């Protein structure tokens, strides 16, 4: 039903399941843009294809034949495989447009999936090569700022009533590896150069005439081919062709929108903004120092991925509270933070 | 059956599941009414979609097409399903009302998935961009006024036997930025939008001259062209296009009654009332100040997702059972406070 | 549909299921490209198989013969089940090219299935009978780890207020021992055999004649042989031979690009690499020697998968954070692994 | 699907399901050898019944019978019905071959459901009756073990700051009696013999004259036996008799490479090896002594238990970790006994 993969598909949590594992624990490790743009470019195929053969806009078989009336249910049903099956022998069919439309006409169910599985391999390959790397050190980040977090509020009650930046450093030494970045560089640019290729695919195969469809068909092979009860040609028509090309049109516009969010995304120094670790230089125990931005090495990629899961580090939450207050400068930093008490 | 289809969009919880994740606990983050809307404007065209071919009311195949009776089984099969691909074609097929409605007719069951999809992307928008930047913020402000609620009963007991309003504060920063109230603003338009999209469509489609769904079609295109066998045309008629309409007429209404509870979303100010935080003034601990109404900013929809969540919140529970005692005037706040003796 | 079997065999964790037992808990026990080497060797065909037969490729019968017209419903039927069954009896078929072609098109789907079972069998192997030999030493070896680094922490921990290299001591005796590494090598050269006889099959299968599919077929043994009235010989058809050499030539290309791989991987020194222990030799509790290198011995094999399950280690991790800050050289390692304070 | 039964019955934990039950936690209570004799045997000729009529292999029916051109088709249903239920009556249906080769091929999947169940049934069996009882005493000798260590690495401990061998004694009185081992051989011994009777079935069906699924057959019993317009006889052919023949020579292979696996399983003393409690004799709370080898009695198959489920006991496993550094002979088993540190 139509309804059933509309919510397979859209509606339920299609390729947005978190990773099944105590590993990563909230961690997304897969930017929302990122998951985005894998979840369109790889279910849309898959809806397209199980729409192209919902029970209700599929008449029947993919092809007919028409066989003369002479001809009986079985022969018709032999004319109608045969002339299937002959879509790839060149020799037996005689189309207008070519050989080449017959087999993107038949094969265009299995093309599109190939196109959803070659879009879910960059994904894949993020999250089995690079993604435990930056979520083991993500996860490290966030226990280090909420400790720092601990013992700058502790050291401030101990007033009311070591010291080495080690994540600054852990920070400013990903500022020189750029393995992460590259990956994630390489498996966007891989999804581009998919997609690209996917809506050059369709592009071309919505341009055809649209009664490529119709191919005339011959079973003359074999002891056949002198048979004279049997005509010469037969008519043949791929019913839901029409229903291909409308959905391959349909799959170029959401590529052709897709293809410059993927753009957009190759560009990750540019997206690293709002920067994350700027509402942490109001602690003490915390040196004040951003140091992060301008380079395409792994430190931003680590920005991006900060700036991801930072929600859910509390320390950082009560320190944006602190932060935004601040912007009407009514109190002091230190006093809002000591009335906070918010250890963990 | 119609009685599944019945459970699984109106008896079941479909989009009616609360975010399964630890972040957002008991916490709603989609307006009751929003909720309800999404679920109409999504799962309704859905609903129909799958009525429209119910086992009991689809009589078979979607198109029917009267060859002549000297054609045979598989004849009349080819005839069938060459018309139904050939309302693509419009060479081959001649209709009165036009190739739009034959168009309409055969991808209705498309155009409505369509419309659920698009009306179900801005509360996914909604859901991914701007939740969990409300959530945070919420369950903050949830956490600080438990606090403040039970500071508040503590310096009450001791008298029995610090001091800043960090919330009041970080509402009074809510006050000034928009972006989440825009994206709230923006989501309820682009729904809105399509929902009168949906409208015009359907009533157009309900417009139809219900004669549209008989189209004469020819299968004379290829080698069938001279062939004389093969009368010149055929009288097919689209079967379940009446359903169509009378589907498309309920949508339609139901739109139309949506409509106008989206356009009073849209007015995000007007529906924040019973001004939540009032309750808590009547604490020492707490500062004599609502500062929450008379803005397109983000104060006013953080009052609205205050105002749904506050329930989870026991210290406003019981500040409402005082407050609603205090109606009548026969005690005082303090001393029912500290006979409360509900910390959490 | 197509869409199913997609999520099935690429979307869905098939054959990346881990062992459900509390024995090895987070314990990869198969490399990850080992993993995926048998995640594709193995679903590849399954996934072929599937789609060789999904309802919208498939027109109907896999076999059409093409009866004459005199012949009724029910002995066309005949001629086709039996001809469907004289492909085994040489006597009855008379094809051009022979009747291992036709055997070949007739149980294409059997012997995929056999290459994905044969090709199942060495990773079963492994999992059975090696791999919980290497999970009881790998999780002593980590839990050793861990202990050594709490014990440094410790001793390091009461300077700013036994020793024996037992795992050392046991990754020596590994050294020398080779049982795993030769089973390790064994199933991976089976993995590599099976591969290559694939490989093989399929690009003798896909260089069929394609023509092939067609073979002349007499019903007339028995009670039929001296009748008149059927006819001498019929012109039968295999259809879905043209999907099996598409989707086989589809299998080899992606055999021939596994193949590699598999040669690769069995070079098991080679990809020892990034000596993961080197990390801990700035403890003083540990000994400094990393003593693992260059060797067909089953410690090359234990520093693959200690590379590959170390990431779960927590002493490792704040090690490597020490190991990359050391990198700038600004502090001490001591120093900051006392400020650490990491024991578990 | 193929698909679904290659998951299902190689790939799915098909009879490798641990018992569901917290009596045998962990504890195997089958050895390897044995569960995937048993996996074989048992999945095997399930996996080719469902094979066997894979919806793509199976062409149709199993059985036409060709009836003539003047039948109708409710004539030909019935002469097909007919032969299929006269297979079993001897005076209906004359074959070369004999009634035997058709009572074959027509429940041949019954006869391999046969086999398959004949083949559980030994492992039930061992299951039920004898499974238990080694459970109980296998969990006591492991708890036994761990205490033994405990008491051993307290008196070491108690050093560096009762005495009863009572599993020595167990195990030496295990050595007298031989239930457990004559029903593990018994078990085994049915395997075999039903193995060996599965062969000599399969040999013999696949040694079918590959024609005797030809038979003619003659609807002419009651009213219809001196009726005139049905014909004398028929000729029918059991289809997938082809494949069943190829499927049985298949099952044939994998049985007799399963009995040498069997008769080397019903040797237990000789697979009794590397001699599990000779690494406990490095403690001074258990006595120098193995005493397990050379018999026929229950103690060599609780020798083989223990060596598969010893794994799972913790001290075992530090304590062949010193055995493996004794090899080397650096330092001293109680010194690294004591450095240890692993009572549980
Ligand atoms: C620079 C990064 C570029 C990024 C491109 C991404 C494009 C996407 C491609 C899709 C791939 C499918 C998805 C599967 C991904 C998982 C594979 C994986 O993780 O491979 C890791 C493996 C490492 O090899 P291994 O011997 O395990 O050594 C590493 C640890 N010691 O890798 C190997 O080294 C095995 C294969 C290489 C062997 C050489 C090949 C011929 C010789
Ligand atoms: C991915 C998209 C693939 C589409 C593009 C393929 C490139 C084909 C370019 C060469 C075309 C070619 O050989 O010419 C025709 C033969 O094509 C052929 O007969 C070759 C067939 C093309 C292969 C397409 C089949 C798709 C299979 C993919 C399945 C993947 C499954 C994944 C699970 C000749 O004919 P003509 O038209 O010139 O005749 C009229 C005279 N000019
Ligand atoms: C979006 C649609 C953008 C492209 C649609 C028009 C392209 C130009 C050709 C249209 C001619 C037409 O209507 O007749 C046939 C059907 O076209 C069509 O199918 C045109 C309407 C297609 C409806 C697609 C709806 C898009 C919804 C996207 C939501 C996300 C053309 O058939 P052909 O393409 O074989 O002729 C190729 C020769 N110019
Ligand atoms: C969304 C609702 C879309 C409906 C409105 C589409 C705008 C069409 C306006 C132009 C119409 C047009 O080109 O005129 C007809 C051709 O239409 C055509 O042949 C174009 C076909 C219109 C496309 C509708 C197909 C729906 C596909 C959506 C599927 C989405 C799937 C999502 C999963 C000519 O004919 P005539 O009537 O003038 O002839 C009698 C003489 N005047
Ligand atoms: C309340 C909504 C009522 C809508 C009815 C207004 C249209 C009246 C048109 C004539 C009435 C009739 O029976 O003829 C067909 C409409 O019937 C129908 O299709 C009327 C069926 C009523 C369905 C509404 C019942 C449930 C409403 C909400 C449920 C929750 C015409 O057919 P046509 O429209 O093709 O010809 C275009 C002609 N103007
Ligand atoms: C694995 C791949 C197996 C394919 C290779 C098999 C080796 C066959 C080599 C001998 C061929 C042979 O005997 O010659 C033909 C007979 O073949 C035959 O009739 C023998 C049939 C070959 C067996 C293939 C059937 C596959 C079954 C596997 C199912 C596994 C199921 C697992 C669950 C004669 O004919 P001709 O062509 O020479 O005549 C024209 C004159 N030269
Ligand atoms: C890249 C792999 C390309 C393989 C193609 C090499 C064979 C070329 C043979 C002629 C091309 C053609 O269209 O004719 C048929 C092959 O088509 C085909 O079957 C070509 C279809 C291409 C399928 C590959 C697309 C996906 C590849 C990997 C996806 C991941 C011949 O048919 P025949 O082979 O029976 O006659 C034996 C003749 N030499
Ligand atoms: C287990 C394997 C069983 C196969 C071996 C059975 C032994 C039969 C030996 C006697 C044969 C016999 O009586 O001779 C034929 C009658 O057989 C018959 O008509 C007897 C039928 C044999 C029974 C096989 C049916 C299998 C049922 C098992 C289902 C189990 C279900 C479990 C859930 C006569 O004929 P002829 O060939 O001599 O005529 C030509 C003249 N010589
Ligand atoms: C390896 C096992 C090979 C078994 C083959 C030995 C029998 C040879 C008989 C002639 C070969 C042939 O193609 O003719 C049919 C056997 O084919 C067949 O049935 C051969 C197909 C080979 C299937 C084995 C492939 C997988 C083996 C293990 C997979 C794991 C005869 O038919 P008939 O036996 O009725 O006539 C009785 C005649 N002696
Ligand atoms: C990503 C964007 C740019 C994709 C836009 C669609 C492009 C790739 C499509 C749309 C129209 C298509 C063309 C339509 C017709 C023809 C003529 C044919 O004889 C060769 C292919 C060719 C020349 C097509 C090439 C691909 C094409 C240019
Ligand atoms: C949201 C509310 C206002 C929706 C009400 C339904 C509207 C959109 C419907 C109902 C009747 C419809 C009209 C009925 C008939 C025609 C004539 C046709 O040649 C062009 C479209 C046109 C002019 C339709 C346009 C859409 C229409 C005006
Ligand atoms: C792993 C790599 C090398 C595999 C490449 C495919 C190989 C195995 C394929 C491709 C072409 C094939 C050949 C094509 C045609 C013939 C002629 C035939 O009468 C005998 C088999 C033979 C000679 C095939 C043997 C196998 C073959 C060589
Ligand atoms: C476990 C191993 C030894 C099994 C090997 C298969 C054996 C049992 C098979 C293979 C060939 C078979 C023989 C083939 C043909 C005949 C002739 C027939 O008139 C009586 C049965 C008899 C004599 C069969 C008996 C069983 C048989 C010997
Ligand atoms: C069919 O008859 C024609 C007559 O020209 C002949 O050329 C051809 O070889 C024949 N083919 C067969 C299969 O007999
Ligand atoms: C069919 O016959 C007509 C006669 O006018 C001719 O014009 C046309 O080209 C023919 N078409 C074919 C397919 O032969
Ligand atoms: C069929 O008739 C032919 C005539 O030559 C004869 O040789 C053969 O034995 C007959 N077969 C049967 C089944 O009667
Ligand atoms: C059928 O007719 C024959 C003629 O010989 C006779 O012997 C037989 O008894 C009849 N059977 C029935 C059912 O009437």
């Amino acid at each position: 039903a139509i309804a059933q993969l509309a919510t397979e598909y859209v509606f339920s949590d299609f390729l947005l399941k978190e990773p099944t594992e105590p590993k990563f624990k909230g961690l997304r490790l897969e930017l929302a843009v990122d998951k985005m743009v894998t979840c369109i470019a790889v279910g849309l195929p898959l809806l397209l294809i199980s729409l192209a053969f919902a029970q209700e806009i599929s008449i029947g078989t993919q092809i007919s034949c028409f066989s003369p009336s002479s001809f009986s249910w079985r022969q018709a049903a032999f004319v109608d495989s045969y002339c299937w099956a002959a879509v790839q022998q060149k020799n037996s069919l005689q189309s207008e447009s070519g050989n080449l439309p017959l087999w993107l006409h038949k094969f265009f169910p299995y093309i599109l999936l190939l196109f959803a599985i070659l879009l879910y391999l960059p994904p894949l390959f993020w999250r089995f090569a690079a993604a435990p790397h930056i979520c083991s050190d993500l996860k490290f980040i966030m226990e280090e700022l909420d400790k720092v977090y601990n013992r700058a509020i502790k050291a401030a009650k101990s007033a009311r009533d070591f010291k080495y930046p080690i994540v600054e450093q852990y920070l400013k030494t990903k500022k020189n590896s750029n393995n992460l970045i590259i990956k994630y560089i390489s498996c966007r640019l891989l999804t581009l150069i998919i997609i690209l290729l996917a809506c050059i695919y369709l592009g071309y195969y919505f341009s055809l005439s649209s009664l490529s469809d119709e191919f005339v068909c011959s079973i003359k092979s074999g002891i056949l081919r002198n048979d004279s009860t049997v005509p010469d040609q037969f008519q043949c028509k791929l019913i839901a062709v029409g229903i291909f090309q409308l959905l391959s049109v349909i799959n170029l516009v959401v590529y052709v929108l897709l293809a410059p969010v993927v753009v957009y995304t190759l560009f990750v120094p540019f997206r690293q903004k709002t920067d994350v670790l700027k509402v942490y230089e109001i602690l003490p125990t915390f040196d004040v120092l951003h140091f992060k931005s301008e380079g395409y090495n792994d430190l931003s990629l680590y920005n991006l991925f900060l700036e991801e899961n930072i929600s859910e580090v509390k320390s950082y939450k009560c320190l944006k509270v602190l932060e935004n207050i601040k912007s009407s400068g009514q109190g002091i930093d230190p006093m809002l933070l000591l009335t906070n008490l918010g250890m963990i």
